[PDB]
């Protein structure tokens, strides 16, 4: 038994497909909004969810076990992918909230390295966006990835670090592809040249020196989640 995350099915009203296992939208027990997704390894995310608990964390609900299909449910994100929000939703939001939206991210992060949990797969199309317009962290990226990482598997939280950079350039950018004319392979080779995104039009100069110091070659060389937060803060003191 799961013991006080085990959710009686029976409480569940499912009403809309979300995507495609299969995650639905439904409420809990006629009350609250959540979201529903259908199927051990599958049984791992739950695991890992019920020891995860933070503000800009896509909050766990509950599981149901007893029952084929399984269900994994969770708080229900209403505004869906930050990636899609960012592309489809821009008379919802101004240039100052750009920054609040990494700050979101960043305080979810900082939690995850405090736990010493890797993401590694830190992007803008595993957020998720609330009714408030909240941002929330859910769940090869070649474009995401440092060199390190691409060259010798080398995970650690500093490929987080490169990652979160590169996740605040999409925000930036309003949801480009990083490296939009070039593949992969190309993206690799121009990584391990030195190469590096360019600073998006609606980044100041102090907000593309926090992405900036995410990509350094020296994975050593990359601040913490904690130093992210207090430069993003003072940003935000600074331009507000
Ligand atoms: C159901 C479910 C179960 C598990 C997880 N796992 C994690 O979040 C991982 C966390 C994590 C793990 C480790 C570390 C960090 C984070 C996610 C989900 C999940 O998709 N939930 C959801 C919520 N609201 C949504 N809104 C929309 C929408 C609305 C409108 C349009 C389109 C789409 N789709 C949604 C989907």
């Amino acid at each position: 038994g799961y013991g006080s995350w085990e959710i009686d099915p029976k409480d569940l009203t499912f009403l809309k497909e979300l995507g495609t296992g299969v995650v639905k939208y439904g409420k809990w027990r006629g009350q609250y909004d959540v979201a529903i997704k259908m199927i051990d390894e599958f049984i791992e995310e739950a695991k890992v969810m019920m020891n995860l608990s933070h503000e800009k964390l896509v909050q766990l609900y509950g599981v149901c076990t007893k029952q084929r299909p399984i269900f994994i449910i969770t708080e229900y994100m209403a505004n869906g992918c930050l990636l899609n929000y960012l592309r489809e939703m821009r008379h919802r939001f101004q240039t100052q909230q750009l920054l609040e939206m990494c700050k979101d991210v960043c305080e979810a992060m900082e939690y995850l390295e405090s736990k010493q949990f890797l993401h590694r797969d830190l992007a803008a199309r595993n957020c998720l966006v609330n009714d408030q317009g909240v941002v929330k962290v859910s769940d090869f990226p070649v474009r995401w990835s440092p060199p390190e990482v691409l060259m010798y598997s080398k995970f650690s939280s500093k490929s987080d670090i490169w990652a979160f950079g590169v996740l605040m350039w999409e925000i930036y950018s309003l949801g480009k592809m990083p490296y939009e004319r070039f593949t992969n392979s190309e993206t690799a080779e121009h990584i391990a040249q030195g190469l590096r995104l360019y600073r998006p039009h609606l980044a100041s100069e102090k907000v593309y020196t926090i992405m900036y110091s995410c990509w350094h070659e020296k994975a050593d060389e990359r601040p913490t989640f904690k130093i992210l937060l207090s430069n993003i803060l003072d940003v935000m003191d600074e331009e507000s």
